[PDB]
Parts: structure tokens; sequence; C-alpha cells
């Protein structure tokens, strides 16, 4: 359910840590959930243009953020 | 506060978001914090070998873990 967005080097993917040794594998194009903004979830969908970005909400960056799926 | 701990290639430093756009502002060598494992706060410290790593702390990878200082 809840996990970290981060960007994973060795794939130039976005990918989510659920746990200390549980991640998502990689985000693809089209992907939807949700991100945790003060006290409440904001419904987006990760897409690539020039370089990633997210549908749904306006951020400097992706990294870091709170997900839920 | 809490956060979340991400590589920023814009420092080729990690660094913690607390908020939506909240950030610390770069780790650097010896700064301490705790790192969540299941639901016990680990505390650490972060160096820099051939590559950054979490002493207090073995994960194949630091991105993405949850934090707090």
């Amino acid at each position: 359910r809840e996990g970290t967005l981060f960007y994973d080097t060795e794939t130039g993917r976005y990918d989510i840590r659920f746990d200390l040794e549980s991640f998502y594998g990689g985000l693809h194009c089209g992907e939807c959930f949700d991100v945790k903004v003060k006290d409440v979830w904001v419904p987006v969908r990760i897409e690539m243009g020039d370089d990633w970005y997210l549908v749904g909400l306006n951020v400097s960056r992706l990294d870091g953020l709170r997900v839920r799926m």
C-alpha cells in the first residue's frame, strides 16, 4: 500500500520502496497511484516526456514523495 | 521531523524530503539520524566509502528509506 518514490539509476525508471527490502520493481508510463500531501492523498499518473513527470500534482521533483497504491 | 531519504542528482548527495516542498539540503559525512525498520527507529550515521552507506544499518540501497531527525 504505502511506500516511498525514488529514481533507480540502473533502470531509468522511478520505483517504490514499500519495505526495507520490498520494492515495486519499476513504474511504467501510465501507472497510477496517490501522493501524500500533508494529510491528503492526491491521485496522480506518472508519464514520460523529456523526463519523468506526474499528471495531477505540481511538484518540484518526484524524489522522496510518499506514495500509496 | 520525519521524512524520506533520496539521492539528490543536483548535488550527488543523499537528502531528506520532510514535506511536499521541504528538504534538508543535502547530507554530509558524519550526520546522524534514525531509519525506520519495521516499527522501530534505528540510529545511523551516513558516511562515504566507494559510495554512500549507513553506519548502523546494512541495507542494499539507501533510496526511499523512511527517516527521522
